[PDB]
């Protein structure tokens, strides 16, 4: 097998089906303990929480959902009738996340779709039945945060106010997604200073809210 299919076993074994804080503790312990994984883990895990509750958005958007981690994180935190799109393009790791959050039971809040986000991206107001995005989580291939900004921009997805919320802007980088945003007018940037999950290594989110054009 595969380490994500070892880390969904372990929650299965370790953790209460329908308890997502227990969920969060088994992915946790595993990668600290067994095998490192690019869950975005606790230490940046609790400023993801501070932002959740702050604005208590009512349409997520994820890009790169892994294992479900973050979903989860996110999921438990949503008013009731709240939802999160999160996307993740391998179909393995899609599989993984979906049997994630069907254990804590966070699958009525949750759609995972499997696909690239330049491709669903432009299908999720016709598709998706999507008009604007509260939050967006970015998590997905390090090169692709400023061009897939640029795009939710394009297609009508942002409104003044939304949130972008961006992971691993120090490691492994987004320095042109980083420069981007704290350049532009159309965003007011925060920079939260944390630490790489399960590692001693320095990282941090981004917090970019959008302005309008
Ligand atoms: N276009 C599109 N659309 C949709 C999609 N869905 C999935 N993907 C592709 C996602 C591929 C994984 C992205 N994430 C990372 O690479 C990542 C890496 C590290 C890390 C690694 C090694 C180190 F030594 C230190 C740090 C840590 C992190 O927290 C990371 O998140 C998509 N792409
Ligand atoms: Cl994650
Ligand atoms: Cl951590
Ligand atoms: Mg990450």
């Amino acid at each position: 097998d595969t380490k994500e299919q070892r880390i969904l076993r372990y929650v299965q074994q370790n953790a209460k089906p329908g308890d997502p804080q227990s969920v969060l503790e088994a992915i946790d312990t595993y990668c600290t303990q067994k095998e490192w994984a690019m869950n975005v883990g606790d230490a940046k895990g609790q400023i993801m929480d501070a932002v959740i509750r702050e604005y208590s958005p009512s349409l997520v958007l994820e890009l790169g959902a892994y294992c479900g981690y973050s979903a989860v994180r996110m999921a438990r935190l949503l008013q009731p009738g709240a939802r999160l799109l999160t996307m993740e393009m391998n179909p393995d790791y899609a599989a993984i996340t979906q049997q994630m959050l069907n254990f804590a039971g966070l699958q009525d809040k949750v759609t995972i779709l499997n696909g690239a986000s330049q491709d669903l991206i432009p299908q999720l107001k016709k598709k998706y039945d999507v008009d604007t995005l509260d939050m967006v989580f970015l998590d997905h291939w390090k090169d692709r945060y400023l061009p897939d900004t640029l795009l939710l921009e394009k297609c009508g997805l942002l409104r003044k106010g939304t949130v972008l919320l961006a992971d691993n802007v120090i490691v492994p980088g987004t320095p042109d997604f980083l420069a981007y945003v704290r350049g532009s007018s159309s965003f007011e940037c925060t920079h939260y200073s944390s630490y790489l999950e399960y590692m001693k290594v320095v990282d941090g989110l981004e917090k970019a809210i959008y302005q309008g054009p």
